[PDB]
């Protein structure tokens, strides 16, 4: 669906990145680097899309973007 095909893009600018380095395991926060725009931005963004206030304890999780997927998929699946 229209879901994780949008997840790499909020990730690949949320984060503030590219539109290619986007992959499906990469853990951005320390693997690229996402300590300020990171979760208060992903949550919004992947709130935005539906409706999950992603708390950082459950963010530590998602530090990719694949998570970030199965995530909004293992709510709504």
């Amino acid at each position: 669906s229209t879901i994780e095909e949008r997840v790499k893009k909020i990730i690949g600018q949320q984060l503030g990145v590219k539109q290619e380095e986007v992959t499906n395991n990469a853990s951005f926060v320390e693997d690229l680097g996402a300590d300020s725009l990171d979760t208060v931005e992903l949550v919004m963004a992947l709130e935005e899309e539906f409706d999950t206030e992603i708390p950082d304890e459950e963010a530590e999780k998602i530090t990719t973007v694949q998570a970030a997927i199965d995530y909004i998929n293992g709510h709504q699946a």
